């Protein structure tokens, strides 16, 4: 047909466009409307609604799910900047609920307890735009194909340690520079590999059925798509990245960003922005810490200014090695 | 002979028919007459009777058996809706007891402590209908062949984690779509695969006897059936499945269904209904939360409603 | 020889004969006279005398021996029904002390700390009848050849988990059906297999002496017999088993029976009778719980009766899963 | 020298002559003058002097040595029956001290902490006779060759469990019947196997020196004896055991004897007598346990007496593993 | 153009120059202003600034970051000797701040939680001089190609154990002695080796991309250079070393220096000076222990003085095993 | 050329002669003056100055270094017999302080925390005499070549277990006998082996450099010596050992001497004397136990006397097994 192409396109651009306006900023994690207020007052271009911090209980033996709906409502009310909420990997009901509730963006989040061990949410079917984590280029591209409108690093949550975030950024960038040194048929090789994870359910079922674990040409693997059809779509996304030299979506740093210096570092690595959660609340005057983070991002190239922002800002959390 | 077939078909259908009546509802685990009352008031379509929670017994590393008879009877005497009860895998006698006690459906359950390491109950012999667990299409078909009237997922009991139920639904569902893309010959092979588990006893014995672990053509392996005979029957079941594009019996989610959200998710994956556990009765307001689950199962296709259902304060 | 073949044929018919005298009922484990009294009031066709619970000594990290003669006395001087006692495996002196002490039958039991790493008591040289455990046909045939008058399943002692009992019955029963389907050439092979455990001591010695671990034609191995001579006898015990489709001796179920449903189950699997142990101690109501077991064995094919019998009882031993 | 062989042989006969004096009775471990008298009054043939019970030293992380001289002396001055004492394996100075103190026999004991990783004491040099433990014929023979006047099972010290003693008796006996079905040529091979452990120090030093671990035909390996020379002596001892059908020296069970039935059992296995240690003074009523065991050894082939002997003797030791 | 080229190849020579100032002296880790003084008065040629000890932070599993700008400031305000601060490996931003804050030298220290898992800071782009730790020659040459002005041993911090410093020193020196023995072609191959670590990211990314891990002649690996480009630069540095028989920059000992004797030992091994951190900390009489270590370095080839130097010094600082 | 090596043979022999002085004696580890005084009173021919009895700093997970100079001076002034002191292995600085301090002997000791991971102190350059431990002939001969004046067995420190001392005495002894049975050429091959450990640092550096681990005939490996030069010197000491029938230096026993009999054992093995430390002071009654060890070394061959000496001597340290 001639539509559904200029329609699906227009719908994709719309979503990606939303994410654009949070560029150059800091998205802060808040647990109560009190916090949501400090955050807006500090310069957060957005907030991330939480009840308990997913990083401990579950990670003191629990299951971390969607935040309670009323607790989210309360946060959307208290502030005028956009508000986000997390859902569990693959949990379509949670996501829809978060979307009927009218959140601005949904985080399909590895920090919550995953709910489908095979498949992420097919985000292209939603109206709310999604942000998703990636540890490397393959992850970023899979999430994007699925419909992700924004990408952040997975990093290392709850630890306040920047290392993992840096690894992910580098893994993604080096994989882009590699794609650019590549021929079109080489790039299609990468697309095949990047599409292997979608096979996981088909292969398990083959083994349960006593058949050999190999790809079959016409067999739907995910949401009606054949393996080849996924490769092809990923390929196109890979050429688009070859041309742009970065992800075709807004791309943030997340996980372990604990100080103005940490924040400046990701910007220096070419990130569009920064998520921070634990880092801030804690310390003896966090409103200043929150503000520091905000300022480090605006002035990430000016050392003399970062040194000023840093002067007396509180006490950054005890992390985890 | 030919009247035998007609019988097997009619009894099957009578049993499967009972399960259809709970289709589309929430079955709740209860530990007393008070709780079974809360459930019936909330809209549960049936309740599962227990005394102590098996998940609890086995975290403390106990043996988990069928609940005490007098206790099952207290729950039956509290409610008008169907009452279910659990027995240990292979525990023929626990199951004959529950049937004679007059429970509506028996759950041959893997959270109780298995009683048979080789074989499940031959459900076909019972007049009471059974529900069994399945982790994959292979288990489900084995249970159906043994005479299960109803299948649920095994999931992960007592965690609140939905992940393991989702895995099993995805494992069964994909396996069915696979079946539908197959020739009748190729399916016979899957059948050959799904009957393999019935050989564990014969093979153990052959090892104990210094013999090699091989199938024999006329060696009766289970309840009089030889391996080839079970493969034949299973094959027929696989063929019925190909036509239907789903299991031929009511099929429910169970194991970790802890939120209206979770309940909706399973219904969106084609499950006929949801089992929920004692979890509901810990927490501020057990009725209401029970009503939230029941309503989630009634409105799983409309997020606006689920969102209001979720929004309950608790006070 | 002439009068020789008749001697033990008639000697064994005579011992096995005693067993036939309890087939069809329950045998309870009693640690005193007040419990042996309670037990007879429930119908127990016999009792097993205990000082302490082997299971409990074992869980304690200790050595479990035959009971104090005085404790055995206080039991045989409390009831009219037959009395049995456990001896450690291989402990010929413990068994003599029990035979001399009068007791009706000795249980050579693996719940007690084993006293011989290689051989069991050659029971044929005794006057008292013996019951031995078996976990599969090979074990039962071996015990019977040694002269056991009665065979029981080993099950899993002290757990209250009937599953091990079930396993041992199915292993024995299926092994018998396999036998019924074999040619004599073939059963001889099973015989060869079944006699191998007797070679353990000879093989350990060959190893200590710098020699190859192999069988020789005239090496007496146990109580006089060669490997070959054991093969032939066991082989004959096999053929006998083929003709009956069961064991040539009474065959009970022990280990794990914690409820009347459990007892019912074992009868329905073709067990001559049932052993139960101290599950009745902490019952919490022992006189009651003990009657239930007895009725259940009596009306095992009657689900409506089993339902009533199960009506009420204490909390019947938590078990170990 | 012909004459030197006759000192060897004649001195040796005299030593064995002392061991024959304790044949048929019970030797008790004692820790003080009070237990010494209890042991003697109960009917011991000898006592064995130790400080702490070792292995109690070894339950603790401890080093177990020869008992203090004042203690051994307190015991010799408390009884008329022979007093024995332990030294650490290879501890030649300890054994000389014991000899100088007046003990009638020295037990080079595995239950103390060994003081030599390669060699035992060359006991022929001594005037006091030694007793040594053995786990198998290989060991018994080696200890005999080195000059043991007496051999006991090693069993399993301070557990109360008889199984390890029963293991070692059966290993030694079965190995003896093995010799007897063998040719002098075959037996020679077993002697070579039985002398390999004297090579332990030589091979280690080879490896440290960079040379292959091989035997050299005139290399002196222990007390001036060469490997070959030792194989010869061991080989003659084996021929001797072939003819005798037992060890050429007095042979006692030891390790885990905890009850009169244990004692009866060992005698029924053709042992000469019994050491008993923990079994008596770790029980609740030591004086009574002690006489019962003594009477058990004397009437081991009379079950009716063993039964009366076993009536009311107190609670045995726990014990272990 | 040619002026920037010029003044740039000369700022390297310049930074190395700076390090010469601290030669023959002691550098001390300080945590507050008080301590800074004690250490200038004691004779430190320089102090190292922390708020807390990284060791303590990591023995307790937290995240060791840059010190607070306050604490660094106060310290800089308390002394006239050159002041140093540590930053996390790879933390471009933490360094730029320190430089932009006035610090005389930056330590890219492995005792702070690393920030980049692939690459160290490109120190040549910096104005401030950097010190870096080395375990062996390849590591030293790598930190030198990246622009380090001075090198120290990594040793082992927070342990008071000098043996790791000594190993690193020996590994370096022996490697240099080995360079001095090679033809230029062999030194090239070493250089090929010394550059491999730069391929970590490229290799990780190729694996994620599904491609064989191989080197590609024209692909930039680090800060624009290809592998081949790095190999050549590292080869030139080995060549300058083959001629100096030494490292082309100042070279100190660090980690595990705890007593005058240790300080002296490091000077005896050819080092330019010592870092000390924990040593002085918590020492009975801080000033005394401080001067003692300094005097030790000044008079390290004069044992008679060392002796009187240690005479009644308040210490000895316990450290892990 | 060889007008230069005679000053050497001169100072070396002068050194060895000093150890000749403490022969036939007991050296006792002491930790203060009172203890030192006891040691001299009991008849020690020397004390070893210690600040923390063997393995205590080990047992507290610490770093064990040279003792405080002020505590060594205390001891030197409290006795008249030679005072020895310990230094860390390879810690030249610690040694030069000890020499400069006037101590009579330096024990480069494996019970202190080693300071060099590759090399021991090159003792020839010292004027003060050194004692070194050894586990086997190889280790002895290395320590000797490096200039040890006396050797001690290492055994195991602070365990009270004599067994490790015996292992070492016997490994050296047997190795010496094997030498004496060897053709001069064979001996050369042993000297090649004993030289290998000096390749350790070289091979390390090669592996880091990408080079194959090989020996190159001209490379200075340790203190200017090539590998082959080392092999040559050790060959020479071997041949001396072939003539002497023992070590060219005084050779003591150490590690695990806890009782008078232990001490007598080591003398009966050929040892010259005994280091004791823990044995005496980790003992209920030191001074009496002190006199007993001494008396025991003076009468190691008189059993009647060892017995009296052993009377009422107190309880020895418990030990570790």
């Amino acid at each position: 047909d001639k539509l559904k192409i200029i329609m699906e396109k227009g719908t994709e651009r719309l979503k990606r466009g939303f994410a654009k306006m949070v560029k150059g900023g800091v998205i802060m994690d808040v647990t109560n409307a009190e916090q949501a207020r400090i955050a807006e007052e500090a310069g957060a271009v957005a907030v991330m609604a939480l009840h308990k911090v997913p990083a401990d209980i579950r990670k003191a033996g629990g299951v971390a799910r969607m935040a309670p709906v009323e607790k989210i409502q309360e946060i959307m009310d208290a502030v005028t900047i956009p508000v986000m909420a997390k859902c569990r990997i693959g949990h379509e009901a949670e996501a829809r609920i978060l979307e009927a509730l009218g959140v601005d963006m949904i985080d399909e989040s590895e920090v919550l307890t995953p709910a489908d061990p095979f498949f992420h949410i097919y985000k292209k079917k939603f109206t709310a735009p999604f942000v998703c984590g990636a540890r490397n280029l393959g992850e970023a591209v899979r999430r994007i194909w699925e419909g992700a409108a924004m990408i952040r690093t997975k990093g290392e949550a709850g630890t306040g340690n920047i290392i993992e975030a840096v690894r992910h950024v580098r893994l993604v960038n080096e994989n882009i520079r590699l794609i650019q040194r590549m021929t079109d048929e080489e790039i299609y090789g990468v697309a095949e590999k990047f599409a292997e994870p979608y096979l996981r359910l088909a292969f398990s079922v083959k083994e349960i059925s006593g058949l050999p674990k190999r790809v079959l040409e016409n067999e739907p693997i995910y949401e009606g798509f054949t393996y080849r059809e996924i490769v092809e779509d990923i390929y196109k996304i890979l050429l688009e990245i070859k041309k742009l030299g970065r992800l075709p979506v807004v791309n943030f740093a997340a996980g372990g960003v604990a100080t103005p210096a940490d924040a400046a570092l990701m910007m220096a690595m070419g990130m569009d922005g920064v998520f921070v959660g634990s880092g801030i609340f804690k310390s003896s005057n966090p409103p200043k810490m929150a503000r520091a983070i905000v300022e480090a991002v605006n002035h990430w190239d000016e050392p003399d200014v970062l040194a000023e922002i840093s002067r007396e800002i509180g006490e950054p959390m005890r992390g985890q090695a």
